[PDB]
């Protein structure tokens, strides 16, 4: 499995593969990702940090942008409190094993030269395009604010100012990234990770929607969250439990079952798991049990590293 | 005529009179106005500079903002060229007799503290309100840009950052000023001057609509412009020639006429002129002739001061 294929594993799209292949030849190459700081760090975050680790193992210098200023524009509170949550997020990401450079957006996003280019980009970006780019990111607001259309330009200029080779994010970011590729003289390679479904199956996993597993949830919390989750027999699309099996579990995987329900089942790949589940050969309750227990084990070192701090 | 009434003369509104009366008691008081730099300086500009002179004679420190950065946001070109036109505008205003402090917006509008407050205001300003405030200011654009909604916040923060007591502008500015009075902790007194009608009577006088008299137009140019202008007998509303008589001419005024059309007519006030014109006792052609000749004389020292430079 080449470095390209390691990077591509479990991504939704790379814009573009040819461009990534050219970046991979260089000795010095940088990848970055920004996060609005979040009170809880969940599996959606972890999926993305795992992708940054892949890039790091492929020789990329990694930068994690603690996006305090964009969080501010997106109505998450006061900068000082946002920054505090940002420092906590850094600790969690470090507990996930990511050794990287962490920078607050506001360290550079208020520089006169940054601002002037934001205003320069504002002349080239229609209100219509800016709002469309924010549809999956902007806080719900019946009276949308000017801040909502500043946010995407801020993000677009961020890739430019810092000179990054590769930008990583969830698929929600793809319209802002498309805008950046259209407006900036250097085209940034964009790696988009899938958006995980919330545990109740009704929307996307989100720290503000209460439908997530946090990386530091207790084992009994993880078990109860998964026990309650949407997981219809034979359906994989929009099935959060199957997504967790796909994106976080190591294979081969042994699903423990009572003898009276078939006894223990060993699954050599997610793909085999998907066949078993689609064929209603594997029952939701047994899938849930295996997913819960293997997820607890995967998250335990993170939870424990954070616990050692207390 | 008290200082208050001198200031109020020929204004469309003061927001608010009580607030202005309190400002007038202070020893130290500042008034400012911003202009997007303009290739030609016209009677609309002059009307506003005349109002600033009134404020100066009432003891106000006067600041003229050469609004290079807002002009940039409003698609008037590159900053360097905008700034050059700004320096020309300063010379014209000086030739009008205005001794004041001239500052380019960009000297302070890119400071980190300015920018942060712009983003702070962007959180409090809806897109809907921002666009409505720009309806009479924004360049025509079938695909409105993010820059259009940054502009009004920029202007709102300008009154705050510099600590001005009084903001002056045309009535086109009144929604931005209303926004500033709602959002800022110190309420700025707003003096709004009337918007002059264009010479063809179809819209407002504008340096981009070719419907203006420039302060440095030649006498034959002024004569031809006025000769062609909309000026229907007995109609004053939307009559640019009557507006020029109201806002620029000194009274008493002697309208020269051939004996066969009544001979010379002396008019002691604009109000008397309006009666004569409404009663179709004064013919458009004779009004035009007097307005043209008296306007030439009023503008001559300006034209001549600018000519001396060549
Ligand atoms: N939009 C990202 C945060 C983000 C990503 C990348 C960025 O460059 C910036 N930024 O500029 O502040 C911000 C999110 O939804 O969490
Ligand atoms: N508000 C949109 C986009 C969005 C999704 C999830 C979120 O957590 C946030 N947010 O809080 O910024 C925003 C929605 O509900 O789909
Ligand atoms: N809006 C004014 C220009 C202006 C007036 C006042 C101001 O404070 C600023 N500004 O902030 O740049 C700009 C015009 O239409 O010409
Ligand atoms: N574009 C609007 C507002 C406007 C009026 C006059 C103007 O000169 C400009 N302009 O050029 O910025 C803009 C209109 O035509 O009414
Ligand atoms: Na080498
Ligand atoms: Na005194």
């Amino acid at each position: 499995m080449d470095e390209f294929e390691m990077i591509k594993r479990n991504t939704s799209e790379i814009i573009s593969e040819e461009e990534l292949r050219e970046v991979l030849k260089k000795d010095e190459k940088s990848a970055h990702i920004g996060f609005e700081p979040s009170g809880k760090i969940h599996l959606g975050h972890y999926l993305q940090i795992k992708k940054m680790i892949d890039l790091q193992n492929a020789g990329f210098d990694i930068i994690i942008l603690l996006a305090d200023l964009c969080a501010y524009l997106n109505q998450k509170g006061e900068l000082d409190e946002i920054r505090k949550i940002g420092d906590y997020n850094k600790k969690v990401f470090e507990a996930m094993g990511l050794k990287a450079k962490y920078v607050y957006g506001s360290e550079f996003q208020l520089d006169k030269d940054y601002t002037l280019n934001v205003y320069r980009l504002a002349l080239k970006t229609t209100l219509k395009r800016a709002r469309r780019s924010m549809e999956l990111i902007a806080r719900e607001d019946e009276n949308p604010k000017v801040a909502e259309v500043i946010y995407p330009i801020m993000q677009v200029n961020c890739a430019h100012y810092r000179g990054v080779d590769v930008a990583v994010g969830g698929m929600e970011q793809r319209k802002i990234h498309m805008l950046a590729r259209e407006l900036l003289p250097k085209k940034v390679v964009c790696i988009h990770n899938p958006v995980l479904t919330g545990l109740d199956g009704e929307g996307k996993m989100s720290s503000s929607k209460g439908n997530f597993i946090a990386v530091d949830d207790s084992p009994e919390e993880i078990r109860a969250k998964i026990k309650k989750a949407y997981c219809p027999a034979g359906v994989v699309e929009g099935n959060p439990i199957m997504e967790i099996a796909k994106y976080f579990l190591e294979y081969p995987l042994t699903i423990k079952r009572p003898e009276k329900f078939g006894g223990d089942l060993t699954v050599n790949s997610y793909e085999e798991l998907e066949s078993l589940f689609k064929n209603k050969e594997l029952h939701p309750m047994d899938l849930k049990n295996a997913v819960a227990e293997e997820l607890i084990k995967i998250l335990e070192p993170i939870r424990k590293r954070l616990l050692e701090h207390h």
